[PDB]
This record gives structure tokens, C-alpha cells and sequence, in this order.
């Protein structure tokens, strides 16, 4: 039988992700949402598009978790977003309400598709993937969060733009927690293996512009929201998560910064945070421990501790 | 120079089309919209997504018509969804004007409704060759027809040929007589038990109403995934000179009994636009449905010319 | 684990098929041949190409059947070709020698990958697929021959060329035995569902040109050989067979003329011959019984009987 | 008009390249060869294969140079594998002449060996801009280097960056110092136990010799799958203006200490050909290997100019 991909949450990101799954014939799709008839509407739109693409993909809409039975992969966008930010929204609403949805999603995964590879997108990302892992009981290797691939896609793009080379040939990474305490890694940026500093010396780019690109990367999500007025980014967020899903389903063994369960690496135990990892047919297969400078480890430590604060505040109740 | 694709209108359809242009590396994408900043917001999102796809596509958003200069393809969703007819026409008039000033060699694909009517306003206002302007509707209506037939037979939509002609709307005309499975007449599958004559009739009316069917289930807005894909397939056919056979709203000069009118019929789309009109051997009944389908189009086109 | 595709025979067709499998990331490939080191050379060439395509595909060369263990799909080009044609080659060499290789291939499939979907290309095609089925003991649904997709690709192309429309939008089919007694179906040719006769009346094509295209289709293989001097077609033959393999592995349910096991359909029992079929995740899933004219059934009967003659001559010894 | 890709030489590499052009719908393909009928035979085979891929690509074979008129890209494999140097040069002279007559705006990618030497003969004989002529070698040598490194680490080749510069041959110069895993220096993976310093050295010499390694195993002929893919990736970079960073044999005017010579170095390939040369910060040892690598090229280029 085909691979089964279930999208928990059928908003903008969920629909586009399902569009990519249909365009790439990655497998049968299931769009789930609490809103009645809505996932069923997109599914029929998307079903019609398969006709234009000359594919066979089955896309289904549903308001019941039962239809995620046997899913090979599960990708979760459901919950409140950051669009309101009201400075008390993250603390009084985002964190406490989303944690409760993650617990309900995790329980449904546990009963209906406990073998799936599970990719979380809901924010606060690092916190929510932990909660989803706890509630679902699945191996820590098969539950991770999408954040670094998106933050890296922005980083790489901004670099590629100034240098005027294809983004394929810009290697860039962003680690740490997803959010304002993310850590772009300017030292590790290369152009097809060439350190970026070589282009600084040859005048393709300058050091300040690089520092600007670091900050623009950290705020890229808000830059787009502000410009949209209504809504948030969904084209790149959806591709990033489907890159990770394609890496799992085709055992591509790609190297991508993802939010994953550490156990000693980087001096972190029993915690989810963004790090470079190898994604393969068996999920998160290897964590790469980068030889970070002391300064870099400091930014990583301050970012890893904000994640703790919130994991603990959530554990209060 | 890369091909340049300008999307006049950056709503749901326009943005979805821009994404397909970026995934398929069809060319540089310009997202135009009257709304301030919003196109630029989507453009940056889309730009980011090129890193994930490892492409080099340039996607820019703008609020100034000047940025469509030199466009090889223009795709128009600008409009709204009882003042809608004349307001959409002033828009379509304005869009068509900027096209002639800025990119008078573009292949233009109108999407806004009433499609077949607004197509002719656009051509008149832009003064472009009649074969370089057309409307996307038949590809989408056929993809629904094709899809519904495919799922009942349990074969791939690729091997279902099905077409829809006439005007885009509730009176569109699916053609069950021409449906085939890899060229095998659909009727052969009635006789061998794959589908019944009643289910075909039911499917034919579900195709007529699919637009509203989707609208009722979404609750806010209308379909756009298949709409976007249909427009891009038409643009891909022009950019790569694929000579595809597709139902599109095109300028007829006597074919089917229509003069100086844009109406949905099968055409060959290639590097020089709408390169050939296919004139089907329609039966009297089928020709009758076609005539009643376009009646509304011929009236509206006359009424709008009066209001100039 | 990835899907495993084994190519029995690593000649021109076998290598190209493996190139397509690598380009399309359809799965892990195994190139097998009796020639020592040769399949291993192509595999390393192809391995290098995956670097240019930015894929992860594992391509392996081998001279041992043991390495086809667990194959999801098996595609067989091995044996003598038609390139010599010496009028006694088909009878004294092609048929008797290839049948013996098919029996050895079938036995190796039976012991090492009895769950595979098996696509035969060796000629005489309809005869050899039967022999391979007998020797391997696998379900008749999971063993078929590639012939009609190639003969149809030629038919469709010749039509598309004269009309000057994309071949995608020309539906054309060829049924019967692969070879000189193949049956192009001019009546069933459509342009996106439109009968071809409509274009005859409107002057895009004429009836004689159509009849020429029927004959050119029947001789297309020899036309190319003659022009090549050395060798035979391998680009289209390889794609055709990989289309059938992609249809199985992705459960695409495509409609394609293939050589398959009939049991009453078309008044043929216990025999392999080319007919329109639906290929899906479970192999050959449905045979389509076309409402052929009496004339058409006559050409089909004369083509189905030449296949018998050879199946019986082979059964002598 | 579709892009026009002419392949001067229809052997194994040339035909494999034509197939990739047809699969990727990059443009119309012209297969030229001196051998009578053989190109036409492959063209018809390839044409048939377009039906299976559902593309509209035109593939023609010919024995007359006139059919390359207007080519946007030309890719040259014409040659043979102790008279081979001067015979290949008369050929490369002849090919370059017909190019200037027939398609003097083409992007030209030479493949025949000794690559870096025959590249300069071609440019001289064709009189084309030095940025519109280059040679494919570094992409292939890097794809082997990249591949060997990828399989030992068990990561995707996509996330291995590795380069090879200098001349194409046994003296080519892999650059283990610049190898990275998604930008992470390869040395970090020594320290954490993924690969050893000895296996890198071994890999670096296996890259040098991969060409012959393949040749020994095939028994007849040489590699062509990766060779073809590398040339097409370079042509795709030109046709779609992808601005790819790739090691190619390109005209240097003082970079690296080379004047009026074609040598393998990293470049940016885009819509205007070889748009930029990247000048790496090579160490003394690395610069030394580079100089010894091109010594043979500078001598042969001088010796062949004398024989005119
Ligand atoms: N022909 C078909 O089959 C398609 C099927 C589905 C719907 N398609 C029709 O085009 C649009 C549907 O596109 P979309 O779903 O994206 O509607 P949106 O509301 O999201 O976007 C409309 C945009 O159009 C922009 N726009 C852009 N320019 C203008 C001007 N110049 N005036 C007014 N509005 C303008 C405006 O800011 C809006 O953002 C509407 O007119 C439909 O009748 C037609
Ligand atoms: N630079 C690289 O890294 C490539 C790596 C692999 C091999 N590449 C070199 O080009 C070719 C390899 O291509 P191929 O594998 O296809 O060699 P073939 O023998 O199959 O084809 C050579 C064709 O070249 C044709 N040809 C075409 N034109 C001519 C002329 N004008 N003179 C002589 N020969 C000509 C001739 O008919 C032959 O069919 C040879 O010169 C190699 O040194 C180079």
C-alpha cells in the first residue's frame, strides 16, 4: 500500500503541505481539522488538481482522528499562532492552550498510528514537540520538530541574494530554539564548501551585511507577518516540513537542523532543541555535535535555557 | 533572460500560482496587487521556499504596474467575489491598458469571472493579438470532470480524457460523449460494468456545480489549488511550446457559429499562443447546449460595450 | 527500507533503466549480468551520477543472483536479441536459448525474491514471459511482459508528429503479440478523447498516412536497427518498462497495453499476450476487454496463434 | 522558440545527454555525428521515449553541420579514444569553425580529452567570447569525490560539498581541505569518528583514478552516465540562469597565475556563460599541486599553436 501522510491542522500551511505531497506523489494524504467541512473542501480542490498534474494521489478531508489510522507520517500545524503580538499572548494563551492540544494529538497518535514519524510545527516549537512526545509514548527518534530547516532556508536565501549565487550552493545553518533566541551560525556558512570569509576578503559581501542577515534571519517571521497584515508565512514553512518528511520516507539521509531529543550532546539531557541531524528511513538517525566556539556555546546555552523555563512553567499545571 | 511571469492579483490563486512557478523554475515571478505590502510579504515567503527547493527563482512583490515591463506571460486574478460586473470591467479595462503600455508581447491568461466576458474586455482594452489572449476555465472544469470519472473507475486521472466547453459557470457543457479511458470510449465501460449510465449523468451535473460545491464546504473563499494548476499548465504550454490540447476560452471567428467572442473550446496552445482551434463534430443536442451556454456571454459583452 | 529493483541483464537497456531509477529516486538498484566486473563498472558510473542529481540512490553491480534477495521489482533484459536477422536465428537460437535462460532466471527469482513484481523484456516476449512464469511459480498477476507500452509509444509518437500536438494528448494502443504480428488499433486512437477520424475530416491527417503509421509502427524496431548498424533501440524500451515499474511501486493504476495472463478474456485461456490492463500496487489488477470489430478480432486471433505455435515448439523439448 | 541544444558527437555520452535533455524538456536536441545514419537511429529511439515521458521534445539526428544553426548550447564529444592529440585538434579546429559560421552566440561546452587543451583550440578556432566557451571536467571529478565521501559517512551526496581543480587527468587536484558536510568542515568528522585521515587520503587518490577505475571494470569504452549528467547540469545552469557554483575548465586572465589558458577552477555559470571566476585562498602546497597539474596543459597548448 501507498505511504499515508496525515496533516493535523488544515490551515494555510496544512493545505500547502498537502499540495506538495500531491505534486510530488509522496503518498496518500489525510487533511484533518476541527472545522467542519473545511478539510473536505480543500481535499476536493486538491483532488481536482491531481487531474492537472496527471497523478493518482488520494487526498482526503476529515474531522475525525480515526482516519489517521496507520499513517506513515504525521505533521501537526494545529493550534494558536504568533500572529497576535498583545505581549501576554505567548504566556497566557499560546503556551498553555497549545500544550493541551498537543496532549490530545499525542494521545490520538498513540492509539491510531504509533509507528508514524511525527513532525511538529506548532509553537513554541521545541516545547510543543516535547509535550507531544510525552503524551504519545513513541520513540524519541521518531518525533521531532520543524524549525531549523525554515530558519536555515531564510538564512541561506539572504546570503544567496547578496552574493548572487543559487541558494543550492549556499550552506547555512541555524540551531537552538525556534524563535527570537535562535542561533544563526555565520562561521559555518559556506559557498559549496568555501568558507564565507573568503568572499568577505574578495568583496562579494561584508561583515556588517552578514551581521544584518543574522538579525534579519531571527526576525524573518515577523517581517513577513507585518507586511501581510493578516496571517503568517506558509509557503516556506510547509516546504521545510515536507523536506523532512521526504527525507524520512525515501531514506535520503539528509543533513538538516531539526528540533530533536538530546541525551548528553551539547551538554543537554532529556530535552528537545534544534541541532544538525541526519534524517533517514528510521527517523532521526544521528545527531551531529558541532565544535562550537565558547561564544557560540554561550548563545546556545542561553537559548537552551529559555526552552527549559517554558517546559517547567508548562509542567507546573 | 529568464522568462518573466507577472501575476496581476496576489490573492489565494495568484500566490498559489507563484509557488508553482517557483517549484517548476518556469521563470521570474512578479506578484502585483493593489493591496499595499501584502504581495511583498508573500514574495519573501516564496523566496525563502526556493532555498528548500534548491532553485534560483526570483520572486518579487509590488504595488506598481511598472514592474510588469517585458513580461512573457501575464495571469490575472484581479477582481472581487450586484456591482461586481461593472466594477470588474473597469479593473479589467485598467489592467489591459497597463499591459499594452508595458508588455505588449505577453501571453495573457485572464482568470477573473465572469471569465469569458472579462476575457474580451481585456483584449479590447489591451489591443493585443487575439491569439495572445485567452481565459482559463475549460482546463479546470475538465480536471473535475476527469477526476470524478477517474475515482469511480479506479484508474489514474492521467488515462481519463474528458472535456468541458461553453461558458464558465453553471451552464458550462461537459461532453460525456467524448470521454475516453486511454482512448477507449467510456460507453464500453458501462457495458462491462465499471460505471452506470446514471452515475455518468450524476457526474456531469456534479462537474457543472463543483465550483459551488467547493465554495459551500470551505465556508470562506473559493477553490484555488486546481484553479492555479490549470492556469500554470496553460502558461507552461506557452513557455515550453508544448502544443497541448486544452479547453480554454478563446477568440472565435466563425468556428461553432461564434464571431468576435471568447468562448471555451478545445485549442492547441504553443509558443505562439492559441495556435489552433479544434472544431468538434458536435451533435445537434450538444451544439444546442453550447449555444444556450454562451447566450449569457454574448448579451453581457454587448451590454458592456454600450457602457463606454 | 527502500524499494529494491533488480535488473537481470546490464546491457544498454539495463543500464539506462537503472539510470532512470536513479534519476527518479524510485529505489535501490541492483545491476546483474554474467559478464565479470561490467555491472560493477556501470554501477559506479551511475553512483557518481547520483552526486550530480543530488539524490541518495544506492546502485550496485553484481554477478551473483544472491544479491537480488528481497527485490520488490525485477526487470529482465538478459539473452539473445533480434539484431541478427540470418533467417534461422529466431528459430534455432533466439527461441530455444532464451527459453533456457528464462528458466534459470525464474528459478532464481523463486528462491530469492518470490514476492517481486516481474517485468520481462527478452524476446520472443509473450513466449518468454510465459516460460518465466512457469519456472518461477509466482502468481500470474505479478508476472507480465513489456511490449505494448513501447509499441504504443511509437504509434503515439508517429501520430503526434504528423498532427503537431504533444504526444501526451495522443491516446494510441497496440495489442497482440510483440513482433511483426502486433496489432495497432487505429480505430481507438484519440486526441484527448476526440476520435482521430475528426481530424481526417478536418484535414490534419489522411487515411493512407494513418495506414503507413500502422506499418511503420510494426517495423519501428527494424527501422532503428538498420540505421544504427550495430545494436538496437534502448532509450524507449527502457522507459516503457520503467513506466510499468513506476505504476506498480506507486500504485498509480495506469492503463497500459502489457503482455499478461489471460483466462477467457478475448477467447484466450492459459496464455500471455498483449492487452490493455490496469497496473497497480498489486500488479496486473484488471484486464480490459475491448469491444473489437470482427476484423480486429481476426488480426488478434492470427497474432495469438503465432504465440501458440512457439509456446508449443518450445514445449517439445 | 524553444532552446536549441546541439550535441557534436552522438556516441555514448552524446546520446545519454540527449536523453536527459528530452526527460528535462530543456529544448530541442540535435544529435550530430560524422557516422552516417547512426545519429538518426538514436534520435528516433529518443523521440519514441518522449511519448513515455509525455513530453513534446524534438530530437533530430544529422550528419550535416548546417543543422546546428541558431543553437543556444553546443556540447562536443567528437574525438577518439599516439596520433590522438593532433587528430583530435584538427577535429576540434573543424568543429569550432562550423560553430562560428552557424551559431556564433552559443554557449559551448567541450568534453573531448585532453579536455583543458582541446578547450582552448576550440575557442581559438571558433573566435567566440572566452566566457561563452568552457569545458566539463570539474563537475564530474567533484561528483566522484563527493560520492566517495558521501558513502563512507552515510549521508546524502547532496550535503557533501567537495571540489576538484586543475587539469582533467591523473594529475587533477582534489581539495580535501575544502570538503564540507552542509558546511561543516570534514575534519570535524575525523575527530568524532565518522572517517579517518587515512580514508580521506585514499579517497583523494581514488578520485584521481576513478576514470581509469571505471575503464578497467567496463572492459570496453569508458564512463558516460556521470559525464553526461555533469555536462547537462552545466547547460541547465546556462539555460535557466541558475548561477551555479561549479568547477569547470575556464579562461583565466591572471587568476591563480594563469594567462590565456583554460583550466579547471570554480566558477559561477549563469545566463551569460562563465559569469565569475572564484579565486580560492589556496595554501602554498595546494597552489603547488595546481601549478604542476596545469604544466602539461601549458606545454601542449604551446606545441599545438606551433603546428599551424
Ligand atoms: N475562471 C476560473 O475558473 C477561476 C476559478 C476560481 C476563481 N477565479 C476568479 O478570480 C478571482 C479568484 O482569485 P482569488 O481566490 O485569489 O480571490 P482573492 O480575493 O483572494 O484575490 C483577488 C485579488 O485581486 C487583487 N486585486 C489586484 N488588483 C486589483 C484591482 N486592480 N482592483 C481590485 N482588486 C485587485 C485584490 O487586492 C485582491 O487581493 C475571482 O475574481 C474569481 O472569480 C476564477
Ligand atoms: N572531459 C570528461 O571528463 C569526459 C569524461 C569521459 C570521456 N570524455 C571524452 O569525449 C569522448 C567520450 O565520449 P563517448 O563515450 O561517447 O566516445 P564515443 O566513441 O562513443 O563517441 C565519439 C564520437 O565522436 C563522433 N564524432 C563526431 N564528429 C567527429 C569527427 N568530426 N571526427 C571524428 N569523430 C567524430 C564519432 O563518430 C564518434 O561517434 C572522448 O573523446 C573522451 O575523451 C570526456
Amino acid at each position: 500500500k501507498r505511504p499515508k501522510i496525515s496533516l493535523i491542522g488544515s490551515g494555510m500551511i496544512g493545505g500547502t503541505m498537502a499540495y506538495l505531497c500531491a505534486l510530488k506523489e509522496l503518498g496518500d494524504v489525510v487533511l484533518f481539522d476541527v472545522v467542519k467541512n473545511m478539510p473536505q473542501g480543500k481535499a476536493l480542490d486538491l483532488s481536482h488538481s491531481t487531474s492537472v498534474a496527471d497523478t493518482n494521489v488520494k487526498v482526503t478531508g476529515t474531522n475525525s482522528y480515526e482516519d489517521i489510522k496507520g499513517s506513515d507520517v504525521v505533521i501537526i500545524t494545529a493550534g494558536l499562532t504568533k500572529v497576535p503580538g498583545d505581549k501576554e499572548w505567548s504566556r497566557d494563551d499560546l503556551l498553555p492552550i497549545n500544550a493541551k492540544i498537543m496532549k490530545e494529538v499525542g494521545e490520538n497518535i498513540k492509539k491510531y498510528c504509533p509507528n508514524a514519524f511525527v513532525i511538529c510545527i506548532t509553537n513554541p516549537l521545541d516545547v510543543m514537540v516535547k509535550v507531544l512526545q510525552e503524551a504519545s509514548g513513541l520513540p524519541h527518534n521518531k518525533v521531532c520538530g520543524m524549525a531549523g530547516v525554515l530558519d536555515s532556508s531564510r538564512f541561506r536565501y539572504f546570503i544567496a541574494e547578496k552574493l548572487n549565487v543559487s541558494p543550492r550552493d549556499v550552506q547555512a545553518m541555524v540551531i537552538g530554539a525556534h524563535g527570537d533566541n535562535m542561533v544563526p551560525l555565520p562561521r559555518y556558512v559556506t559557498v559549496n564548501g568555501i568558507p564565507l570569509q573568503e568572499f568577505i576578503k574578495k568583496g562579494w559581501i561584508t561583515q556588517e551585511e552578514i551581521d544584518e542577515i543574522v538579525e534579519r534571519t531571527r526576525n524573518a517571521g515577523g517581517e513577513i507577518v507585518n507586511l501581510l497584515g493578516t496571517g503568517s508565512a506558509y509557503f516556506a514553512p510547509a516546504a521545510s516540513a515536507i523536506a523532512m518528511a521526504e527525507a524520512y520516507l525515501k531514506d535520503q539521509k539528509r543533513v538538516l537542523p531539526c528540533s530533536c531529543y538530546l541525551e548528553g550532546q551539547y551538554g543537554v539531557k532529556d530535552l528537545y532543541v534544534g541541532v544538525p541531524v541526519v534524517i533517514g528511513g528510521n527517523g532521526v538517525e544521528k545527531v551531529i555535535e558541532l565544535e562550537l566556539t565558547p561564544e557560540e556555546k554561550e548563545m546556545f546555552d542561553k537559548s537552551i535555557e529559555e526552552v527549559r523555563e517554558l517546559v517547567k512553567a508548562l509542567e507546573a499545571l
